[PDB]
């Protein structure tokens, strides 16, 4: 009953996660069909991303204006369809996919909105924890599946329409399924502005969303932008494939978050015995050696695709990490009464200042560069790393807000424990 309700919540997760990320494996296959340069394949994630940041906040209005299984639903059937619809798109107009790129996000932030409630509300009894964790780890592997179901659609099929065909199918069933297996969930405005007002005087809550926003914008380029740059790699060097460098980037891609999430929690474990603020500092620690090895990643691939293999593995293994930090310093600044208005606060600035419009500007960078320059492959490669070179530095200043949020931690937990009595 309620755990078929919230398995098939799982699964619907992961395709929402496959969806998002499908776009990504096939990046290049897009781009030389489309015959547009970087900035237009960026517009794609940038207008996704946009889309999902605007929506989630009207989705949570319509979850207190209308049942939460009806949204959901009904956002499964549309961006499935909005995804299949794309995939059938004359190559003389672009901007459709854009639209459907929008679209496609507006209906994922109702899920994601949408089912986090749900999944509480179906149990109680502190089984919720352990079902919500199902939930979280529905990440990493819906992205990694993503990354791997179009590389795979691609190479067996050969054109890169079918990566988009393939996973409406997939998804529509599962919708019929949401209603099938999940039984249905059972002034202010005011004083959400005065929650906002009083919570951007939160030090420590300002710079950890700064940190998160940082985290994002790291993320979705280098998560967009790596398979293109391993073929650009690949390309330049004598012997090249594209597929294959997909399938190994979604696989590291998954076991790496899996892995990274349980490192992080366990780190930031063993270092709390040693000193309050130990988890701002673990994640200040883990974010500085993700943007090293982000970094070094550049080195390594000229060299050898392998050797940034690795430095992927292990940038994503940080970088992965700090989520399930920063969201426990999160939950420990803020008050309870206010913790909603702080969650839905940092996460819009977090889509906003990073993974919207991220990739644009990354794509604007290298369009730049190989404007300038003459245009050849070695060119785009060394074009795209330079775009790439932007991320490193993101990081460091996330660490280095981590570290800032670790400088006011006790004086912001004491202020909230004081208002918590009262």
């Amino acid at each position: 009953g309620r755990g078929a309700a919230a398995a098939i919540l799982s699964l619907g997760n992961v395709l929402n996660y496959l969806d998002r990320y499908t776009v990504a494996g096939v990046l290049l296959d897009i781009q030389q069909h489309f015959g547009v340069k970087d900035r237009g394949a960026g517009l794609l994630q940038s207008v996704f991303i946009c889309s999902f940041m605007v929506a989630a906040p009207i989705f949570g209005y319509l979850g207190d204006r209308f049942n939460r299984k009806v949204i959901l639903s009904c956002g499964i059937f549309f961006w499935s369809a909005v995804t299949f619809s794309s995939s059938f798109i004359p190559q003389q107009y672009f901007w459709l996919l854009v639209l459907s790129r929008g679209l496609v996000g507006i209906g994922e932030a109702s899920y994601s909105t949408i089912a986090p409630t749900i999944i509480g509300d179906l149990f109680t009894k502190n089984t919720r924890t352990l079902m919500l964790s199902v939930f979280y780890f529905a990440i990493p592997l819906g992205s990694g599946l993503g990354y791997i179901t179009g590389s795979s659609v691609k190479q067996a099929a050969g054109d890169w329409h079918w990566a988009l065909r393939v996973s409406p199918v997939l998804g529509m069933i599962t919708g019929t399924l949401i209603l099938i297996l999940v039984p249905a969930t059972k002034k202010a405005r005011t004083s959400w502005l005065r929650d906002m007002k009083a919570l951007i005087r939160n030090r420590s809550y300002v710079f950890s969303s700064l940190a998160t926003s940082a985290v994002s914008f790291a993320t979705g380029a280098l998560g967009m932008w790596i398979p293109l740059y391993l073929h650009r790699a690949q390309v330049v060097q004598k012997t090249a494939e594209g597929a294959k460098d997909s399938l190994i980037f979604g696989a590291i891609t998954c076991f790496t978050g899996f892995l990274g999430v349980v490192t992080g929690a366990g780190a930031t474990r063993w270092c709390r015995l040693k000193t309050q603020r130990a988890d701002p500092l673990v994640c200040a620690v883990g974010m500085l050696g993700s943007a090293i090895f982000i970094c070094l990643i550049f080195v390594a691939a000229k060299s050898s695709i392998v050797g940034a293999y690795i430095c992927i593995f292990v940038g994503e293994t940080l970088l992965f990490s700090n989520w399930a930090i920063t969201a426990d310093i999160l939950m420990y600044v803020v008050i309870p009464t206010r913790r909603a208005t702080a969650v839905a606060l940092q996460s819009f600035t977090s889509h906003l200042l990073g993974d919207a419009g991220s990739p644009y500007l990354i794509g604007f960078i290298s369009d730049l560069i190989r404007q300038s320059t003459k245009d050849s492959p070695l060119w785009e490669f060394l074009s795209l790393g330079y775009a790439l070179m932007l991320c490193p530095f993101v990081v460091v200043l996330g660490g280095m807000f981590f570290l800032a949020t670790a400088l006011f931690f006790v004086s912001d937990r004491a202020r909230a424990e004081q208002q918590v009595n009262q």
